[PDB]
């Protein structure tokens, strides 16, 4: 009989969803007098009305039958909402549950509390308009429409016994990121993760326009979520006694095949792709709210959202037509003298932790533990000589990721748009395969590790990739992502929207529990320009990145093997950080070693010993590289020089971390001004070569007392195609290039390096014409080496 | 039944206390191998041994013996430790009941995680051995001892239902602060409050030496018992079977009685003082550990204290017998094969948030409700001209304290020293009176105001009452503390203590939430040189106060009551900081209105533009004011100098937030450097008057650019008897000397000022000869009021 | 050797032959700080009920010279035994010194009116108080947040009535304690450490160091007959060992380094001649300090203390102070240094900066400690105890 409801508890059902929208609407309205006592006055109103009402009583509608069967069936709910902007609608489901209350005992369940309650919304110094950190039980943000369904399927990744409803937008399903998003029930693997329920808000309307879903035919919309792999269920109709029977009865329909796909999972009887079960709602948007204000409909249409009446303090009409709205919902009846909910809304509430809004699940921190990690020195490759062993990076790093997977075989993943192959991290798949679940043929077993089970996951669209790991990460487990770079700027938008929430939960937010890091692996970097990829790479990733501050995103740029391991160690302990790791895919040289690469990456910032040519004396230049390409072209550079010009004397700088060039005043990380300038000279000129756009160590150096004397070499443009060494003579960061700055730069040898300057602009030339006649560099620039 | 114990249960009881032992050991001694599945080596013994032992098994026995009784009563529990060191005890018991396990996750019921239990005691990068924030369920800390009994009572003070079971140490009751707080049963009142049940860990040693109250006859402990208004249980024995049965007998015994008090009080049949209930433990101390290790009793001896044995990687005879001492409790029964405890420790332990070191009181910053307090602008004086109209100070404090009394009559209590009536604050004994509770009289009728209900408490004893507002801002209220400054440096190990308790919860520690501010106002400042009070007065708490980090003190010097008022209202809004408000009882001028109070507060240091002489032009001289009455002397030395130097620009500045004068890199509540130098100018020379020690000053602004210009007058020392001009004079801080002073730094005055600088020395020469004759300053002086 | 037993032997000497007018205080913490050397010849006086249980352990009799009690407030006894025309000596841990923070200034109020205003009133004997278990060590006992500040606010009394002394070892420390009781109208502040240290002082020239309160340690001096590039001093007993240890590693990678090396037992001789005739005068500052080089101050305690007393001096920009700052939960005593930046590799970065010829020089000395300051770290998270060779440093030299 779960399916049926009985009309008594559908009063009180009814009594809950009355509530709720009774609340949303005195928080976007009213500032004082909760409970009307006193007949509605214009100092009762906000001067100004940020609030949104469009999606505000569909969320409601679903969330009150959620809770009746989270009674009945004792299931666990996150609700993650995708529209974003019904957070009154959550924040008066919270208050109503008492959850809101406990969180933030100001907002008592009082007359005093609700006039607080009202009053903090959409207001300075309170709560903002959409569901943000401070709202309980949320872990998307939803500002940014397309990624709340990449949020549910993140959630519920290795959570089996967890269930989350996400509620779309018909406007929202428009973007790009939600379309292809829909496709990652075939990524969920039934037999260890939970069940995601997406419900469809088909209201027909966005802020101004028809939404295409809804003007598109019944069969049509029927065959694209088959296509989509889902179960299609359809509720319509605008009657609230027909609606509560109907919504009640496909819920239910759709939680029992939920647990009958579950349980045939484990049990191992029915191994395929199931379709999964989804609801559409074809509801009015506002459809409990205004009809007709000021000659046109005002509900079930474009009007309806965020705006039921434009003015109420100038027209006193419309606050009479505000006062009506609220008498509909009957408030007398809903609450007591004292203000607090009556007995009848008391007893259908979720008790305890079974509470959506009070799930852990939400606040991840406190269901986080700490990743088990091996010593990396096991996995460190061996180098007698720093800077004449070569040996490819890429492979100490994918058997560091193997291990770690064996050693947290639950709360760890790895995320690759398809290049966990390409980037040549295959040590992974000795242990674990990719998850796939469909169609599979003996080619393809002897050909990809494809698996039922797997802990790496592989899309080509980032979106749902990166949106993947977001929610993975604010459940509390621990992830890994790994993509190039030239299609960094895809989740360009992703990246600030997590940055946004861990910005507010760090500072703002006090009960919000740290959650783990964001470790984001970026390779194939501009200057190989590999066979992948679009001609004209742009490392501009870095850049927008240090736009946001310096105390959520790290960006850490390792030369070598070892250091890649250290950098990639350290991320994995860090809580309330982005952090960017610039690698390259291609086999290098390797400078550190496995103890030296952790001393390395402990200071960020570090003079490498055998690289600097005089210790003891002042050095005439100093000569700094960030990235692992334009190391070794910068080490180069340093053979060159020593090697013309004996009594010259180089500091050779290597940087790993960014923002430690920052001065101490920007951040505590940042080095002091004695140590930067104990590092870099106060005086002497320094060389940077930096991969990526040259102004961004401008940028960040701009308040030392040396940044006058700071020249960078960095990526400025890049040809059609281009050799490895042909594109780093036009970017100006080649080996010749630096030698030459360095002539220029360095006083007393402008003069005596004349000669110098005259022969390594032959070289120059003579490597571009070999290019032109043979398209290979030399072999003795592919094959060099640390001379000394 | 519930004081008799059936033998099943007390099984149980001893299971759950072995197991309590067991764990303390092993985090004391233990860095692996926590099950001892293999034979005991020394790479599993710490190399530091950093714990306590002595106080250990009676924390683990009294604890066990709670949580029986907690579960039948159905109680709520705090259990604040005296010792301190009983750390391991503590925890121990939370990993039990599983409290820990869900605070820290790392530490999981497993085997994994009771490794990483004990690795992290006593450990670098580790929980700390005494009784730290990082404890679950913990509001004192415990390494001071004395101070255990007050925090008992201040968490119970408004609290009705809740329990609170503090221990006691013998060694710990000769200490003077404990000693006194026995008597606060007296202002505990048992109609609105709780009960708190202390109990007393006659161990009968030291570190070194036997203790005072083991050594006394029973029948003068009986009489020192009874003589503090304690009835007194004696439970003695070493015998676990018969300490079993008697002292969960006696518990039974004294909850009851607990219960009947509490019944009559509020039933209102029974308006007396009653005897509470007290226990005596005669318990051996570390009476569960090894007897004889070294030729010496190791058991119930001083030698029990912190070392069982002194050296157990050096000598393996001692190491066998540490193994022995771990099998002597048993621990393959207490521990399944994961390392969970069995399924008997798992029912016997409280379940939900009825575990006592879950409860939510302990983190009080969960139950803490923001103060409700209304707008000090109502109780604020009027002033047509700043500096010309007399009141005093103190009453318009008193008004707003009365207010907030009325408007939170539950969560707000206010702490005076028998100084409430004497700072003229007797504007709160309107509406409610100081509690006794004691016998009264018709005299003390007409003359005292005392009530058995009461939010004013008054103890002159310094010690106890600091004591009552630490815990009862730590366990989510709100307070206000007001006394002399003479008797500061009474609490003085007292403000230490709470400092690193906000401090460490504040950083290292993020589960635990914001608790409300410690605000201390301090009266009679020693230049008035009062009746009470001894004749050297010593400012010399606010130095001390500002050795502790800027971040958790705030020391404010308001000039007026309107200033006054701004400060208290904005104090009581604070939450992690320690305020130290200096105010004068005695009646002095108005500068501030109530607007511009508010204003003045807000920036904390600003230039008062109606004492400033020109403005549109460079100042030739910054006078700057600190204190109240420092403040009068500084505004009279620039009338002074404006009348007798017509062309002299004088800018005033008046400082009330102290640690605004700090660098923006030593914290960024300081001024920055260019707001600095816009109100103290980078090159003129600046007269600071200061209430207190003058080189405060200096350290504060050391790092500026302009503090070789800063000149500071201040406390230096206090003859015998003085009248308040003649003080000044001593100090160098007078009208006169202020002026002299001015006049030595201005460049352009050192010449023409000549002979106003031998018209100052004969009114400085002049005062002082009146004041011999007489006795009393010249009646301009007191009655002086700003000319302009 | 450990310098808490030269001290007690000395004490028990003094009993003996002054059995009437000499009693000893502890708030039992005279087992605890090692003085049981005054326990052969003389007991704890306890007239209670004894147990053979404490015969066997404590040394309890009727009759006896040393008094002990937790509550530090009944200091009390003290007072009056001196205002009574005895001698006396309190010993205690310096965690607890706030306890008796305000009877501190009740007895300097009393001793500076005796002094100056009345003149019937005749000389009486000193207060002598012991603090043991310093801050830097982090014994057992004490809460683990231990504060220096006691030194601070007896600073601010004059200096005409309190001093202040920092023995680094024994033999300074038993001269520190022969001079003060012969000291009539002062409070003597002693803080000496309980745990076992190096020794750097023969018994002749202790005597020698503390008539001066001040002096240049010609061994630790690294060239004489030249002008110094760096002075370091040092005022502790811990951080003596860092501020020599850091010498070693100078001198080590520096050899034409030339260090001068200053250590200071009593504190208010760094005031001016001008604030107190006990203060050292302007041209004995300059002598030991330099009136131009950088001086690398190491200071037990808070590191604005040393700003304070020598502020009016010429030199006085030219001070870098390092001292405590703050202390963690738990740390091992090299890490609890480390954090102060009272290190010895701290302090050695600090050298370089300050010295104008080693700035572009000491760089990769400068990388090299940096890496030693994270290498002792790592080591003390993985082992929870320093390594062997920071114990049992030594001097090379
Ligand atoms: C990619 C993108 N395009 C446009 C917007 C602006 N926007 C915010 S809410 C909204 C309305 C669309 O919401 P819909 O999915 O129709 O939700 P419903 O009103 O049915 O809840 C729009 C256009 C946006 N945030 N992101
Ligand atoms: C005022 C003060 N003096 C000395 C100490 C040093 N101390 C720390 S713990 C401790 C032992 C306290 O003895 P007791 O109260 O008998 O405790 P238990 O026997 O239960 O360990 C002492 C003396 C202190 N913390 N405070
Ligand atoms: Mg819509
Ligand atoms: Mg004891």
């Amino acid at each position: 009989d779960i399916a049926t409801l009985s009309p008594n508890e559908q009063a009180a059902i009814d009594a809950w969803w009355r509530a709720a929208n009774y609340l949303s609407v005195g928080q976007i309205y009213l500032r004082d007098n909760p409970l009307l006592q006193e007949p509605l006055r214009p100092e009762h109103i906000k001067q100004r009305l940020l609030g949104h009402w469009g999606s505000d009583p569909g969320l409601s509608f679903v969330y009150v039958h959620l809770n009746r069967l989270i009674r009945r069936l004792d299931l666990n709910l996150i609700y993650v909402t995708g529209p974003g902007h019904g957070a009154p609608a959550l924040l008066a489901n919270a208050w109503l549950e008492g959850t809101y209350s406990e969180v933030y005992p100001n907002c008592q369940q009082s007359t005093a509390g609700l006039q607080q309650f009202f009053k903090q919304f959409s207001f300075p110094g309170g709560i903002g308009s959409h569901c943000t950190p401070e709202t309980p039980g949320s872990i998307h943000e939803g500002g940014e429409l397309g990624y709340s369904l990449s949020h549910a399927f993140g959630a519920a990744l290795d959570n089996p016994d967890l269930i989350v409803a996400c509620v779309i937008g018909d406007g929202e399903a428009e973007t790009g990121p939600l379309a292809t998003s829909w496709h990652s029930n075939k990524f969920l693997n039934p037999a260890q993760d939970g069940a995601v329920l997406p419900i469809l808000h088909l209201n027909g309307y966005k802020i101004a326009n028809p939404t295409l879903l809804s003007r598109i035919s019944h069969e049509e919309l029927r065959s694209l979520f088959i296509g989509y792999g889902y179960e299609p269920f359809f509720v319509e109709g605008n009657d609230p006694a027909i609606l509560h029977g109907v919504m009640a009865s496909t819920l239910a329909t759709c939680v029992q095949k939920i647990q009958a796909i579950q349980a045939a999972a484990r049990s191992g009887e029915s191994s395929d792709r199931p379709m999964w079960p989804m609801i559409v709602l074809r509801t009015p948007k506002g459809w409990t709210g205004p009809a007709t204000i000021k000659g046109h409909v005002v509900e079930g249409s474009w009007r309806s959202h965020q705006v039921p009446m434009a003015d109420v303090l100038t027209n006193p009409e419309h606050l009479q037509l505000l006062e009506d709205w609220l008498r509909s919902y009957r408030p007398e009846e809903l609450f007591d003298a004292s203000g607090a909910p009556v007995a009848e809304l008391q007893a259908i509430a979720p008790i305890g932790d079974r509470r959506m809004s009070a799930n852990p699940v939400t606040n991840g921190g406190l269901l986080r533990r700490a990743l088990t990690l091996p010593d990396f020195r096991d996995q460190a490759v061996s180098v007698p000589a720093p800077g004449k062993s070569r040996a490819d990076s890429t492979r100490p790093l994918g058997q560091f990721l193997r291990e770690v997977i064996r050693h947290n075989p639950d709360n760890f993943r790895l995320f690759g748009p398809d290049e966990t192959a390409s980037n040549r991290l295959d040590a992974v798949y000795e242990v674990t395969s990719k998850v796939w679940l469909g169609d599979r043929i003996p080619e393809d077993e002897d050909g990809g590790h494809l698996s039922d089970r797997g802990r790496v996951m592989e899309i080509l669209s980032e979106h749902t990739l990166e949106g993947w790991l977001e929610a993975y990460l604010l459940t509390g487990r621990h992830g890994f992502f790994a993509t190039y770079e030239a299609f960094a700027h895809v989740i360009d938008s992703m990246v600030n929207q997590h940055a946004k929430w861990l910005d507010v939960s760090k500072r703002e937010v006090d009960w919000r529990a740290p959650v783990s890091s964001l470790n984001i692996l970026l390779s194939s970097t501009v200057w190989r320009q590999d066979h992948n990829g679009f001609s004209h790479q742009d490392p501009g990733f870095i850049d927008l990145v240090t736009n946001k501050s310096a105390r959520v995103t790290r960006i850490y740029l390792p030369p070598d093997a070892n250091c890649l391991l250290s950098v990639a160690d350290h991320c994995l302990r860090s809580t309330d950080y982005i952090n960017v790791i610039v690698a390259d895919k291609q086999s290098h040289l390797q400078y550190l070693d496995a103890e030296a690469a952790a001393r390395h990456c402990a200071k960020g910032i570090g003079i490498w010993d055998w690289a600097s040519n005089d210790q003891g004396a002042s050095p005439d230049v100093v000569i700094a590289s960030c990235g692992d390409v334009v190391t070794l072209e910068a080490l180069a550079a340093t053979a060159l020089l020593r090697e013309h010009f004996p009594d010259l004397k180089i500091r050779f700088v290597n940087v790993v971390d960014l923002f430690r060039l920052q001065p101490d005043t920007e951040h505590p990380h940042g080095l002091s001004d004695r140590d930067f300038d104990s590092l870099f000279t106060v005086d002497k000129p320094i060389i940077f070569n930096f991969h990526g756009y040259p102004w961004l160590i401008h940028k960040l150096a701009y308040r030392r007392h040396n940044h006058n004397n700071l020249h960078v070499r960095g990526y400025k443009e890049v040809g059609n195609i281009n050799t490895p060494l042909e594109l780093a003579i036009r970017n100006q960061v080649d080996r010749f290039n630096l030698a030459i700055d360095v002539i220029d730069r360095v006083p007393h040898l402008r003069d005596r390096g004349a000669h110098v300057k005259e022969w390594l602009k032959d070289q120059i030339h003579d490597h571009i014409q070999y290019a032109y006649q043979e398209g290979i560099d030399r072999p003795e620039i592919n094959q060099w080496q640390w001379p000394f």
